[PDB]
Formats: structure tokens, C-alpha cells, sequence
């Protein structure tokens, strides 16, 4: 029951089209301890603040849904992104 703001909760791509992406963690008001989806060495934590590394989402299998689940101490609720890892060549029809 916390009010953190941070990074919408759902995104996707190609796993590897994920280059290094820096996350905000607005905790105008909470707290962030990490995000165990994707045991932090996956990412690179910044108090308030967080980037994940291509090479973790990259890693990531076929059409996965990755979800960084930011762990604010409010998981009931906290801001999951919700990242669609999708390697395999599909998808893109612009």
C-alpha cells in the first residue's frame, strides 16, 4: 500500500533489441530493495533509480515475458514491468 512511481509495467521487444535501458524509481515516498524476477545482477540498481543490462534481457529465451517486478516493499501491487523478450524473428510488421 505504498504510492512509489516508476517505469510503466509493460514493454516489448526483441530479446536483444534491450540495449542497457536506465530506469526511474520515484520514491517521493517508498523504498526499493530489488527486483528477484531478474536477480539484480540481471540490472544495475541506483537508489531511486535502475538500469538493465542487454545482456540479461538479451539472455532471455524466445517470446518470453520477462516482469521486473521492483520489489518497493508492496510487491501486493508494485510496479511490475511486464518486458516481452522475443529473439525469434516475427513480429515488427511497421
Amino acid at each position: 500500500m505504498q504510492d512509489p512511481t516508476i517505469n510503466p509495467t509493460s514493454i516489448s521487444a526483441k530479446a536483444g533489441s534491450f540495449a542497457d535501458t536506465k530506469i526511474t524509481l520515484t520514491p517521493n515516498g517508498n523504498t526499493f530493495n530489488g527486483i528477484s524476477e531478474l536477480q539484480s545482477s540481471q540490472y544495475t540498481k541506483g537508489t531511486n533509480e535502475v538500469t538493465l543490462l542487454a545482456s540479461y534481457l538479451n539472455t532471455l529465451p524466445e517470446n518470453t515475458t520477462k516482469t521486473l517486478t521492483f520489489d518497493f516493499g508492496v510487491g501486493t501491487k508494485n510496479p511490475k514491468l511486464t518486458i516481452t523478450v522475443l529473439p525469434k524473428d516475427i513480429p515488427g510488421l511497421e
